[PDB]
RNA sequence: CUGAAAAUACAGUGGGGCCACUAGGGACAGGAUUGGUGACGUGACCUGCCGUAUAGGCAG
């Protein structure tokens, strides 16, 4: 699964019709987040889900925050955001309601967010998830 | 399978001549628009060379 996801990162710049900060995640990686088995049960994460996210944590690690956009500025939708947090979709809308998670362009007053349109950056959606500590994080070892 | 079928309105043409709207004339007095407001930092326009030159030319 790592080597399958490694070629998509190396050949990310090849596929670009627009800039990284304007392109969606499913345009480069393709369905690999919303196909993943859900963690609605117990808050017990799937071994497929543990392996996917732990690759994305080292992606933003290798792609620091510079003035040129890179692979860590790909746009993520509210459903793909809901899976990466492992919570309900209303709970992730409520974080948007109290401006905890910051969209990536301003909707103009009658814009209610399309649930499939890529709203948030991959970047700080991960950093929000690393603000919550669970036992098998890479920080301790 | 119709108040059923069918159907060539046509040819020609001189509105013309004349004409005084005119005289007179006060729109005028009064007037409080007012309170309150962040254009940008997910962005390409960089790094150097020649030249006396904020002239003018150039390399990725």
């Amino acid at each position: 699964f790592n080597t399958e996801l490694d070629e998509l990162s190396k050949n990310a710049e090849m596929k670009l019709i627009d800039l990284f900060n304007k392109t969606e995640f499913k345009f480069i990686f393709g369905d690999a987040i919303l196909a993943c088995p859900s963690t609605q049960k117990q808050s017990e994460s799937h071994f497929i889900y543990r392996a996917l996210l732990d690759y994305l944590v080292t992606l933003v690690e290798s792609n620091p925050k510079t003035k040129k956009p890179n692979a860590a500025d790909l746009l993520v939708s509210v459903l793909e955001a809901a899976t990466l947090l492992g919570t309900s979709v209303e709970q992730v809308y409520r974080l948007y309601q109290n401006g905890i998670l910051q969209t990536a362009f301003r909707h103009k007053m009658n814009q209610r967010i399309n649930p499939y349109k890529g709203a948030f950056f991959l970047r700080h959606v991960i950093e929000y998830k690393t603000s919550f500590g669970n036992d098998k994080a890479r920080m301790y070892l």
